[PDB]
């Protein structure tokens, strides 16, 4: 494990902590350094769990650097867009139990890798808000997260949240089902153990095969296109209009 | 705009209000006048939103007039069927943001109109009922139409309601979802524009590309086999035994 | 009407009673034998609903009797798993307003056919619980019954439900939506009756053209490849691993 912008700690459970300061970007570095770690974690029949989160509390993960996606080459584009559809495939359909300790803020990309885990839990500080909110930065959600949003907290929500950005606070995003449990900031980690312990009682073959069964539509739907969804963010992110609205938003980010 | 049976008034908000009493009926001029209409609206670069009500509160749309479906030749269905597909399809994929400020009862068509928004508020009048009845009246909801409620309260519930041709006053439309807001009768069009004022804050071209990519797949579901679809409602329309119920309907309507 | 392992009694109401003590698995026989009934019953036009229920109040139905699926030949399973997909289909599909008087334990296959109901009610016993537990058998639910049991209470709650196995007591099933009212034991089957006796101020025909369009893209998704799904149960049900742990299952039922 390279254990530089994430860390793999240790019965059956490995802890994965975000470390790629000030705010957790998924930098291609990260994005890469992820799967290959997680990729260890599966072959390594000891670990039948793991939990996701940041090694530093406040941010969980601001999601995509948006300096890896302005002024590049396409073929740039193409790998980078590739990275992300790996993340997201990866994680998703893991064979491992992904559970979520959400210890910080967690828009856009953070919130693709809560969406992924098989249980969520935040932590009650009212300055963490988890959601998708592209649409304000100029941008959308990729097809097939909408769908695993879609999954999680229904059309009807997706479709308002979505549209609006919307980044819910810990109560708020508890009401809509985006996370399974609020508990308090200290105790998201304990939880996350108490929560994996009771999912290892499970037997993990069917426990695997059921998971498999639910979600092998939705990452079909991506697996099928994958060419076709990486030609069309590379245009999408290449429009001088996208990529000036991408200018605007960073200037504004000092 | 011809302003006969929807009058179109007026910063980037335009109000759409039926004005076809008794009932604010579908009737196929209504359903025409409404799309020509709502065209001039989306292509006016200056509106970005649209607040849809009745001029005369009491009634926000009865639906469909039944009228318009007895006693008709095969060619008049066609052509009424395809009316009501394109109202649905219209509204359904408009890239103006939809609000339905409902200001009366709304049974079936009226139901189908306010499903087809991007938020749906209405007045704390226990008299007005929202939802799609069409059973009671011996008729069915279009596939598409059914989609599009199965999207909003979820399958369960519609399948529920869709087979009761349940009518949900304020309070259970809101427990629902059917609604996103009730509010006292005098602040539903004020209440219209305050929400609409937030979806304005939003940057027109991701809100867009999000919907779209919301709705696509239930409207291509309908748009792949439109032809279809309008030769379906004509042989079920005209049967003998349906046009019948048409009629008994219609007279206990006296 | 056989009248054997299933009772079947009697406005236009029948009731049909699980008699296959002592906990109502669905054996061979059993499954056989309610077809057949159902079939008579859907037939009989005097008959427009059904109330399921056990003649024996504290178990609905076990479910599969793991029995018949234990040291057999695969032309056995193959017979076997084609008619508990006929009833899932049959049920899912029928005409009749289905309407399940839960009185009793209901893990597994017993929730297959409360899924298929078309209102689900359920006796206020903390005792009872009701739920799709394969997974802890080492066992997993089939896709179909899968995608039922989405539609019911949405794709995040079944992915979690499914994977862990739960089984819902009384206020937690109703809660999460799995049934859809709670009453006391003693009110239960004259609460399915008064539910029942709604249902029927519906058209038939509308009613039944409604339901058969809510169910036909899921039913259909099976009839498509039913062929298939029997192999699939066959092989799996075949390996010596998984007939392994179908012995230790059996072995802890003494
Ligand atoms: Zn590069
Ligand atoms: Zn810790
Ligand atoms: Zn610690
Ligand atoms: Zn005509
Ligand atoms: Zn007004
Ligand atoms: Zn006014
Ligand atoms: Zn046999
Ligand atoms: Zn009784
Ligand atoms: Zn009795």
């Amino acid at each position: 494990f390279s254990n530089k912008r994430v860390l793999v700690e240790k019965a059956g459970i490995a802890v994965m902590k975000f470390k790629n300061p000030p705010v957790n970007s998924l930098s291609l570095e990260f994005l890469t350094e992820f799967v290959i770690s997680l990729e260890k974690l599966e072959n390594d029949k000891s670990i039948r769990g793991v939990i996701l989160t940041s090694e530093r509390p406040g941010i969980f993960s601001a999601g995509l650097d948006l300096m890896e996606m302005y002024g590049r080459n396409p073929a740039h584009y193409a790998e980078y867009w590739k990275a992300v559809q790996e993340l997201w495939l990866r994680l998703y359909l893991s064979n491992l139990t992904l559970i979520s300790a959400i210890n910080g803020a967690s828009p856009a990309g953070g919130c693709l890798m809560a969406l992924t885990c098989d249980y969520r839990i935040m932590a009650d500080n009212s300055k963490y808000t988890i959601g998708l909110n592209e649409s304000l930065l100029g941008i959308v959600a990729p097809f097939w997260l909408k769908d695993n949003y879609v999954n999680t907290i229904g059309h009807r929500a997706a479709e308002r949240a979505l549209q609006l950005g919307t980044l819910f606070p810990p109560a708020e995003a508890l009401k809509v089902g985006l996370v399974d449990e609020v508990v308090p900031e200290d105790q998201v980690h304990s939880k996350a153990r108490s929560v994996m312990a009771k999912w290892f009682t499970i037997p993990d073959h069917s426990r695997q095969l059921t998971k498999s069964m639910m979600r092998k539509a939705t990452a079909d739907n991506l697996i099928k296109q994958r060419e076709a969804d990486i030609q069309n963010f590379t245009s999408f992110i290449s429009r001088d209009s996208i990529q000036k609205s991408l200018h605007v938003y960073l200037e504004k980010l000092k």
